[PDB]
């Protein structure tokens, strides 16, 4: 009854988690001055380009060459040895009004509670109980591997580190009654740009005792399990430089490592109007209260849109098994605790916040006690 | 025991469709040229703007300008008054060469079996028996509904259609011991870009009697049957004018419609040696094949790769419990009859061959027999 899963995470300086920060920071800074800013911001990057392209109809008036900047140089790309350079790359701006089509038929004089979704489309939430966040313990730990790269990188630990990385956990799980229960990794993937100077041998030996023992339990790591570190043997070129990158190409490490179910919808660069952000989030939540509650050990929740329509046209459960009520039952309570309208999910998960740049490396869910992430506590 | 469950798809004039259509234009042109050039072009649309980004290694002499210009006129996209025309719109090109550094570890001086895979990742196949091609009801009734579109376009039907459409399927199922059954439609939504002339009425009338029921049966839709047609009011701005496109921003579009999972990458403007698109094609291939040769009623198939190394580090296998066989013995199954290295699925799938513009709209999997749709005949 055993079986392997395998979920990725990248670093803040992958390309395509490049572009979801920036977009982000978009948002956020018109955010900052609007609260009701229109934000449809795509980023593509490439080598020495940033290209903004998308609708933006905000009050705000926003420096995109310095918020483009900031973001690169937060990442730590900030010289041209490391391919890529905040201060003297080219920044591209493509941006227009929203639609006045999509704004008519979405929001313009409409009651908030009742502005219509920003699009169609569906979207999924998902919890898990075998981690105390609720989140799939191979996302959780490759997220974490990055991040120890990016705190090793910034404390001058492993100098030769660059922003770009990738990881990948593989682990071996058992099943009892549809929920599941991780017992051991299996193989491990770690690639991460670096210096011309430093030697694979010194790299490998430092990601296998400086990154994953510090991350990741030795009670889950035996004799058996496999690691793959630098394992294309030779990662100088990177960031936009080595592979183009763009918003919205990275979904399953923003949400799930590929657990549970996703509608295709990219999160990065909008506002609460566009479910394919809002109303994933409030699924999330959905599913983490019903996991909290004790009524389910794991959970999938899909919910979907119409332009211009504010109450989904259908919400859906799948238990994996692992309640004693039945998925109708746990829809009735869903339907009975929570309003899915974009014009309450953005009260309730308070939308209008500018976090979204915390949001967009690391994933979306399990970390930060968001709003989203705290759970209701369900009447029925 | 019934629920309700939500898939889109969307037109070839769709931006972000147009994006892939065009990835993969570039890439079949290489292909004709040189079989085994290596392709990562991505592909950016806003008004007035094709822009190709990526990196491309290859002995061919391709016409960028001509490839993408003839990519959007097949689309339809062929005058100011669209909002968009192949004629005069800007393409610009920021194409490299393929890092040095990834070939190196992926294909220098690889025996082409024992090629490396060409980035780390997962990826998923499903199957499911409820339609003759294995796929679920909910994703080929949306993309029939896009198809009808473009034929009634293209036909000179329904003349103020433009080629920008999105479409949504909402079906109630019944559950048979982990299968699914369609008992009915639920919802249906259409947006379908449209000329400054016709009115709201003429185009909900038309979408209802010469689209939804040219292709829905009549047995699926009732008195209950919600209908959307148009719910924006009015969207004659459309394609990339409305709404900026990228590729790969439509990965659950081209694969299940949400069905199933989906480990992130995206299939269009990738040669096979990036497994995003290789190992997902091989991994519906195989889900298929479990399910015509009759051991399960509907499956899931995950495999994962490291960069540079061949064999994939996992596959995993989930049932939903239409088997009478487990999941360890169909795993077993599986790797006695498939080899997922590239460098074998190139060979079985045929993936040199220039057919991949075909492949970018109307999803990847369940159509026009290619390579990935033909069951193996499976050995146990
Ligand atoms: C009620 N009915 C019958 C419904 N059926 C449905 O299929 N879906 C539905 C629809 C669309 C998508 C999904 N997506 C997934 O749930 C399947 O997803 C995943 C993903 C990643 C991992 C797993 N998974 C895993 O979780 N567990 C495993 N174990 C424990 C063996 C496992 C083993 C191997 C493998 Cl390859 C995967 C495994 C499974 C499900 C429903 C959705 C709704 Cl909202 C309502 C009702 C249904
Ligand atoms: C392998 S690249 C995708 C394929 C690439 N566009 C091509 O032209 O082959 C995807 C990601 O892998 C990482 N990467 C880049 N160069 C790499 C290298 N030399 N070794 C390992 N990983 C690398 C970066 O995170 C990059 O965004
Ligand atoms: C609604 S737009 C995404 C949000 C948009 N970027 C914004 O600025 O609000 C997504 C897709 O919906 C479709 N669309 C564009 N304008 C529309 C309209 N007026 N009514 C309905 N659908 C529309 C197109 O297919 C477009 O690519």
């Amino acid at each position: 009854g055993t079986f392997l899963f395998t979920s990725e995470s990248v670093g803040e300086g992958h390309p395509d988690k490049i572009c979801d920060q920036i977009s982000d920071a978009v948002l956020d800074a018109h955010l900052q001055q609007d609260p009701d800013a229109k934000v449809a911001c795509e980023t593509v990057a490439k080598t020495g380009m940033i290209l903004l392209a998308g609708e933006i109809t905000s009050r705000a008036a926003v420096d995109y060459q310095k918020v483009v900047r900031e973001a690169v140089k937060h990442i730590g790309y900030d010289d041209s040895s490391k391919g890529f350079d905040y201060k003297t790359c080219n920044v591209l701006v493509a941006l227009e009004q929203q639609s006045p089509d999509i704004a008519q038929g979405v929001h313009l004089d409409r009651n908030e509670e009742d502005i219509g979704a920003g699009d169609q489309g569906l979207m999924f939430g998902y919890a898990t109980d075998e981690t105390e966040e609720c989140m799939p313990l191979t996302i959780v730990l490759a997220h974490k591997l990055n991040a120890k790269l990016a705190e090793l990188r910034r404390n001058g630990t492993l100098p030769w580190l660059r922003p770009d990385s990738k990881t990948q956990v593989t682990v071996q799980y058992m099943q009892d009654r549809g929920a599941v229960l991780p017992i051991r990794v299996h193989t491990i993937v770690i690639s991460v740009q670096h210096d011309e100077e430093v030697c694979l041998d010194e790299m490998r030996d430092a990601l296998k005792e400086k990154v994953i023992k510090a991350v990741v339990p030795a009670k889950y790591l035996d004799e058996d399990t496999i690691y793959h570190l630098q394992p294309s043997g030779r990662f100088v070129i990177g960031g936009p430089q080595g592979d183009a990158g763009l918003t919205g190409r990275k979904i399953i490490v923003d949400t799930y490592g590929g657990w549970g179910a996703h509608g295709g919808g990219a999160f990065s660069g909008k506002d609460y109007t566009k479910v394919d952000r809002s109303a994933a989030y409030a699924a999330r939540w959905v599913a983490k209260s019903l996991v909290k509650g004790g009524l389910c050990r794991r959970v999938l929740v899909q919910v979907s849109y119409a332009i211009g329509v504010s109450h989904p046209l259908s919400i859906s459960i799948f238990h994996y098994g692992t309640s004693q009520k039945s998925e109708r039952e746990l829809l009735e309570i869903v339907k009975k605790n929570f309003d899915l309208r974009p014009g309450v999910i953005v009260r309730d998960l308070d939308l209008k916040k500018p976090i979204y740049q915390r949001t967009a490396a690391y994933g979306h869910f399990g970390r930060d006690s968001f709003p989203w992430e705290v759970p209701k506590k369900l009447k029925y």
